[PDB]
């Protein structure tokens, strides 16, 4: 069966998940979107309190103690093992967060991490009412939490003291819990706070310090503890914890507040914000929340896109996910090693480490924020981390992959900030070392790090470097190396970007010699990884020089880097296989060849993740845009709608937009069905094909949740919007059409040094401006075209190139801003926080 006609998936839950109607705020392309909802936020008391909310904390607001692993789809309910149960904290600085998470105890119950889990709780409270340490039960229907805060209801078991919790850890790792205490009865309540990172005081001190070396002691923190009453007196110290005591009045709450400044002399404001709560003009409860999630919100105006589509669930994801790259960060400044880059991590909830495979995947969405150093810190860490070679180049390294692209992807963090020949120069220096270093690696005494054991052009492992690589499933072959499609096109990437690098800086003589390599890699894939007898690019055995039978999406990705000629009538026509769910299909969206891995009789696992997903539409999107895929039949605009359809929904705990939880990876194995095919067995292809069915369903989630391996965010960017990054000066949309979608927008990509936003509005009647397909840059419009087409602007000549068989109508805009710079041309000055990443100076 084709994947042109499989069932789209059918999201549950919320009408309203992209929260619309709390949203008033009319929508103008040429200004921030995010900047104007925040001004109507403020207008109306956004941040006040917890009924208060920015828009962005609503989206992403979850309540209750749910999911709890049961959903429904078209067809009935079931069951699905996994759920999150709105147990993890999501509130967290840029160095601190909670590993694990208590919610129904007061304080910050659970392992504690700076970078790393710390194995120590962040407060703990007591309640003494009557003489009695209380148990204080959460009422977990009353749990709330967003991204920038925590709240929950706890009440005794007569109802007789209830406490209103309100949570939030600041920017720079100040932990604060407010207490709202109520008794039903005139009462002298007993507060007691203890934290395990600050017990360190005299009696009658009114604050406790310590000081902690992180894991691995990257760095130390200097923690300090206080608390205050509702009249701004300090909780007094007594044996190594704070404690007061409230005079509570019946029916009349008081409201305390407790903080912890996990502080580090690197992060000046980490004791500036601990501070201002202990006794500064932040002490109440009120203004020290005010403060934080205000602060909290501001990020996403000065960093996050906004993509609004006709399809909200997808919408929702998307925020979903420029969260996912936010929360699964570091940047904690640390004085030598690595993490002194805002890095992006592989799940800050799960192994929480740098891992090169997956941090070039990442860079794919961290390149659209709009600040750079929330991507170039990912490469420059990996550089700054690389592995010294016997040959003596140094390659990038996990700092805890069989493989990466990270040269390249930081190339297109490059090309969408650009940024002087200094930082061009380091990028391609660091992608120079890497390619050579890995081209050398015969010379590496881990066998895993040898990735070129026949010393070749072409990248080969053996499947002990790994994946659902079922290439290396073919009998007879255990343990045996092949050259390498996958890696063979991530190192030309690396190699080519490293070329385009050299060239941007001015360097000549290195942009030849890396544009040689590139050469000589592009011609071994073409020649040796072709097979011209079934018209594939195939992975080759090294013993005998036979192709890999057995196949997977890493056999195109080739195509993916575009490594591959264009115009080859034969290079085109190994995109056929993608025509099939048999073969490949969008949902569940897996590695392996499924036919392959029927004809093996299934070998591997049964899992599919957003790892797959990322290079599947990174596939789809090159397949369609440069090698006539969808010319062909073999990946039509419909089946690309649908993987995006299908990667939303995967979002979502028992498809209801209620939950989005990204976990690493997801399977149907627990997917109790029949013989759902007909073909006389209940295996693998029984609980996949009817995963795919009745609106969809995921019966496994793992154990790691809200982490990030792979990322799409890009997809809406770069496929839906069109954005194709350029060193050059030239704007360039490739939109791939979504059949049935006629208005879109993405606003406020901050490129080359202008505000860009992209509106597709087919008759103008959605945004209510000009009809059709327009790009702002600057806040002016650039231009408008009556349709979707592949359009490359030149803003300094003001001509629009039609590059496709459209009759696409193009204006440009009266007031078009003509100085639009290139890359290498964009200079980074003192109030950037690049700048620090590479050096009061500027990088020019
Ligand atoms: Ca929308
Ligand atoms: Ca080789
Ligand atoms: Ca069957």
């Amino acid at each position: 069966i084709k994947n042109a006609d499989v069932a789209y998936p059918s999201f549950k839950g919320s009408d309203d998940p992209m929260k619309t109607a709390a949203n008033n705020t009319t929508y103008n392309p040429a200004v921030s979107y995010l900047q104007e909802t925040f001004d109507n936020d403020v207008k109306n008391l956004a941040g006040i309190d917890t009924d208060h909310d920015f828009w962005i904390d609503k989206i992403l607001t979850r309540t209750g103690a749910q999911p709890t692993g049961k959903g429904t789809n078209d067809k009935g309910a079931y069951s699905y093992e996994g759920s999150d149960g709105n147990n993890y904290l999501f509130t967290r600085g840029r160095a601190a967060y909670m590993y694990t998470h208590t919610p129904n105890q007061l304080g910050f119950v659970g392992d504690t991490a700076y970078w790393d889990q710390t194995s120590r709780s962040g407060f703990t409270v007591t309640v003494n009412a009557d003489g009695s340490n209380q148990t204080l039960n959460e009422d977990a229907s009353q749990r709330k939490q967003t991204p920038s805060y925590f709240t929950s209801l706890f009440q005794t078991g007569g109802k007789s003291l209830k406490i209103k919790e309100v949570k939030y850890i600041t920017y720079n790792n100040v932990m604060v819990a407010n207490l709202t205490v109520e008794s039903t009865q005139d009462r002298d309540v007993t507060l007691t706070t203890a934290s395990p990172f600050a017990a360190e005081g005299a009696d009658g001190a009114t604050e406790l310090t310590g000081r902690v070396n992180v894991k691995n002691n990257l760095t130390t923190i200097y923690p300090r503890f206080s608390a205050n009453n509702q009249d701004g007196s300090n909780w007094i110290v007594s044996g190594g914890k704070l404690t007061s005591t409230l005079s509570l009045k019946a029916n009349e709450p008081q409201t305390v507040k407790i903080q912890l400044g996990l502080i580090a002399n690197e992060l000046p404001d980490s004791t500036k914000e601990y501070e201002a709560r202990y006794t500064g003009d932040l002490k109440d409860a009120a203004a020290s929340y005010k403060d934080s999630v205000t602060t909290y919100n501001k990020w996403w105006v000065d960093n996050a896109p906004y993509v609004d589509t006709p399809e909200d669930n997808i919408d929702k994801t998307v925020v979903y996910r420029w969260w996912l790259s936010r929360f699964n960060m570091l940047d904690a400044n640390m004085p030598g090693n690595t993490f002194q880059y805002p890095t992006s991590i592989e799940g800050v909830l799960g192994y929480n480490n740098q891992i090169v495979l997956t941090s070039g995947m990442f860079m794919m969405d961290t390149k659209w924020f709009r600040n750079p150093e929330y991507s170039y810190g990912t490469w420059l860490s990996a550089g700054d981390t690389a592995k010294k070679s016997k040959a003596g180049y140094y390659y990038y390294h996990d700092n805890p992959s069989y493989t990466q692209y990270i040269t390249r992807a930081g190339w297109d963090s490059y090309k969408v900030h650009g940024g002087p020949s200094t930082v061009a120069e380091e990028l391609a220096d660091q992608g120079a070392e890497d390619v050579q270093g890995l081209l050398a690696s015969k010379s590496e005494p881990d066998n895993n790090d040898n990735q070129n054991n026949n010393d070749n052009s072409l990248i080969d492992w053996s499947w002990w470097s790994m994946a659902d690589a079922v290439s290396f499933s073919e009998p007879g072959r255990s343990g045996q190396r092949m050259d390498r499609a996958d890696g063979s096109a991530n190192m030309w990437a690396n190699a080519n970007a490293a070329a385009q690098a050299y060239k941007a800086a001015g360097d000549t003589a290195n942009a030849e010699k890396m544009q040689a390599i590139a050469d000589k890699i592009q011609k071994e894939v073409t020649t040796e990884l072709w097979d011209k007898s079934d018209n594939l690019l195939k992975h080759k055995w090294l013993n005998d020089g036979a192709f890999a039978k057995y196949k997977e999406i890493n056999n195109y990705y080739p195509y993916s880097e575009g490594l591959m000629p264009t115009g080859n009538e034969d290079y085109n026509k190994a995109l056929r296989l993608f025509e099939d769910s048999n073969e490949f299909p969008i949902f569940p969206f897996f590695t392996a060849n499924q036919a392959d891995k029927a004809a093996l009789n299934f070998p591997g696992s049964n899992n599919f993740s957003i790892i797959n997903a990322q290079p599947l539409l990174q596939v789809y999107s090159a397949g369609i845009r440069n090698y006539d895929a969808a010319k062909n039949g073999y990946i039509t605009n419909e089946q690309f709608k649908k993987l995006l359809y299908w990667v939303a929904f995967a979002h979502y705990q028992g498809g209801d937009n209620n939950y989005p939880d990204q976990n690493e990876f997801w399977n149907e194995d627990n997917n109790n069905v029949g013989d759902v095919n007909g073909d006389g067995v209940i295996n693998n292809l029984d609980k996949n094909l009817d995963a795919a069915q009745n609106g969809g369903k995921i019966t496994y989630r793992s154990w790691i949740h809200h982490t990030q391996l792979g990322t799409t965010n890009w997809t809406m960017v770069e496929d839906v919007a069109g954005m194709v990054p350029r060193e050059d000066n030239k704007i360039e949309l490739n939109p791939i059409e979504i059949p049935g979608w006629n208005y879109f927008t993405v606003n406020n990509l901050r490129y080359h040094d202008q505000d860009v936003s992209i509106v597709w509005d087919k008759d103008g009647s959605h945004y209510g401006g000009p009809a059709g397909y327009s790009l702002y840059v600057g806040g002016k419009l650039a231009f408008t075209s009556d349709k979707l087409a592949h359009l490359i602007y030149d803003p300094a000549a003001g001509t629009v190139e039609v590059k496709d068989d459209s009759s696409a109508q193009v204006t440009v805009g009266a007031e078009a801003v003509k100085n639009v710079k290139a890359a290498n041309q964009v200079t980074f000055n003192a109030d950037q926080r690049v700048t620090d990443l590479f050096a009061t100076n500027v990088l020019e």
